[PDB]
């Protein structure tokens, strides 16, 4: 039992997609401040929490599923709820959170802290942050700077370093003090930017799709990576107005290493992609989703991957990806993006134990 | 109506598996000389939240649902038609044929209900049903008409529109259908827009102050200052700017008018609202803009939401009004002070009328 010579808290990353809960263990400096963290647990389930039916029964049963089979208990816990439940009203997500609530007072295993929706910018601190912990580029003062963007389901993130500024919304920036260093960060997420949330609005598009895939309204995809990618564009800028905020801030604070987390890992990582040094650029995504799935013809395809329901969707991910960090964050279309191998589980969660304010 | 009205007439089950919700309806029915059904009447009626496609597809959740949508139906022994919209139409084939494998396999289990078909319509379906539906309920089914009948359906995943139009063969064939019924024959242009429906759209507007009332807390932290015209033109971009609604639409509008506009889906919710002075059952969309912008958008978030403690979408009312208008003007090129008749909201009425009728 780590816990029982070191610190350790719970935290739930309760994502559109799914839960995943993770313990960690730690030691602290002379400021307190967490070092040596290390995770002990995790476990993921599925679906999102926001997804369910806010009711006890099967509040019950989805907390049971996530935290019951847990090696250790008799800790914290902090529930923080993303995306998901920001697609839902205050008065919607209070049914959930008066049941979670309910649920931890009538049992003795878990001593819960905070169970709260936190706000896309306060995701993005801490995306920024578990990556940083986990490149080890926190202890010291970097004369690089390192972006990180996590691409999520409902909601996308973004962060980067940038020195405050009176222009910028307050909101949308992050000032911390870490192993006595003084730290500086322009934070956005976009709500509805998310890989779920925005395919919803182009499953009819047929060049979003390999050739002949049965769209929904009846007619047959023609897959053509640019120009899905165009339509893409269009929410992200149109809609969004992505680029009109984030380029002209990233052009006066550059970043020098990009790291990406979320779902983008998945879709690098599959069978049908082909990247080494789990690092891509936008310009060989876009190429590699054009000429792999895009202008394939759809039913042979799926027949060559059987067993992947993901596929379906890499003609409209690689183009969007691209549209969103190229079209959107003006990143170059030959800059190296870093993404985490899927194998390590890594969200924002570290985050938390580093930075326990909101 | 008789008393077990089922054992003097044709009934059919007709569930309209829709976004939000399933409603199962049961109609009686008689025919007339060519077996085509008449004084088709609703007997049952019973509606469950949330829709089907949200629900995980095992065998225990399905029995768990279906059971809650059928049990209690006054008959069951008559034949079934299952049609979901576009809930099922935003997921991939692969992931919908888990929930009819095990709805399937549901029926199959149970000797009462007779199911016909269970599957997912196309949105241009849906929308033949609804002009269907409607064109049943005003009675202009029967007779040549004067006046061309456009419906509108405002559903939380999809929007539909149809209205009349002579065969074009340079439009695709998927969005016209040519029927016969009661010995005429009607062209019908059809379309329906995924992602364009409420809900599905609202998550593109969350953190926009323009749509929502003052001081509404908004996701990211930031304030509600609400501004209809602000919120319609953001709303706008998303019909036209990725969806081109009006490039697709106006154009056959402008060249096969209609001279009477119903809608129907949540929009008669909005519309009947008491923050709304509207008679008749209809309204224009300059009024239900300006109506949103200054009894919604311009107001103070608590005072409004102490005041209207009924209402459990308020919140969204300020983007609804401005979303309305950006599809009906802005994307299908409607004038702003054309009349648009919306169903009354306590006639529950969707499109699996035309289910009896088409079928
Ligand atoms: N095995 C997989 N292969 C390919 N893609 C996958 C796989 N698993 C998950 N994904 C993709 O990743 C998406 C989820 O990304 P993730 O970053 O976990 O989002 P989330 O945290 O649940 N959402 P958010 O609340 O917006 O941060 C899923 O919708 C899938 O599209
Ligand atoms: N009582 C109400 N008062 C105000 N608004 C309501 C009310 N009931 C429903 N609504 C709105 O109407 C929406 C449901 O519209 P509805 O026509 O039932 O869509 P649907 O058929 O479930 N989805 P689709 O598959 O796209 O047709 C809800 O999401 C609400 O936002
Ligand atoms: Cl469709
Ligand atoms: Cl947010
Ligand atoms: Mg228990
Ligand atoms: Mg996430
Ligand atoms: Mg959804
Ligand atoms: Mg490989
Ligand atoms: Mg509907």
């Amino acid at each position: 039992n780590p816990c029982e010579k070191h610190s350790c808290i719970a935290v739930i990353d309760a994502g559109s997609t799914g839960s995943r809960l993770h313990i960690y263990s730690y030691d602290t400096d002379d400021t307190n401040t967490p070092i040596h963290i290390e995770e002990i647990w995790n476990k993921k389930i599925k679906p999102g929490f926001a997804s369910i039916q806010p009711n006890s029964v099967t509040i019950d049963a989805y907390l049971t599923m996530l935290l019951a089979d847990a090696p250790i208990h008799n800790i914290p816990v902090y529930f923080y709820a993303t995306a998901g439940m920001r697609l839902l009203p205050q008065s919607q997500q209070k049914k959930y959170y008066d049941e979670l609530d309910y649920w931890f007072r009538q049992q003795s295993q878990w001593q819960l802290v905070e169970a709260k929706t936190i706000t896309g910018n306060d995701e993005a601190l801490f995306d920024w942050l578990a990556v940083n912990y986990k490149l080890d580029t926190l202890k010291s003062v970097q004369n690089k700077s390192v972006g990180v963007m996590d691409m999520g389901g409902a909601s996308v993130e973004i962060v980067f370093p940038m020195p405050k500024n009176a222009e910028i919304s307050k909101h949308n920036q992050v000032e911390l003090n870490i192993y006595g260093q003084n730290i500086n960060l322009y934070v956005h997420s976009f709500l509805g930017l998310g890989q779920t949330e925005m395919s919803h609005q182009f499953l009819n598009s047929p060049s979003c799709f390999a050739n002949d895939y049965p769209l929904p309204d009846g007619e047959s995809g023609q897959g053509n990576a640019p120009s899905c990618k165009e339509e893409v564009t269009s929410l992200m800028n149109s809609v969004h107005k992505v680029n009109q905020q984030i380029q002209p801030l990233l052009a006066l604070n550059p970043v020098n290493e990009w790291y990406s987390i979320g779902g983008i890992s998945n879709l690098a990582s599959s069978q049908l992609f082909h990247f080494e040094n789990s690092e891509l650029t936008n310009q060989s995504l876009l190429q590699q989703g054009d000429n792999q799935i895009c202008h394939q013809q759809w039913d042979i395809l799926n027949g060559q991957y059987p067993d992947d329901e993901y596929l379906y969707q890499y003609c409209l991910l690689s183009s969007y990806y691209y549209a969103l960090m190229v079209d959107g964050y003006g990143i170059n279309p030959n800059q190296t993006i870093h993404y985490i191998p899927p194998e390590q589980n890594l969200d924002w969660t570290i985050g938390v134990v580093l930075h326990r304010a909101l």
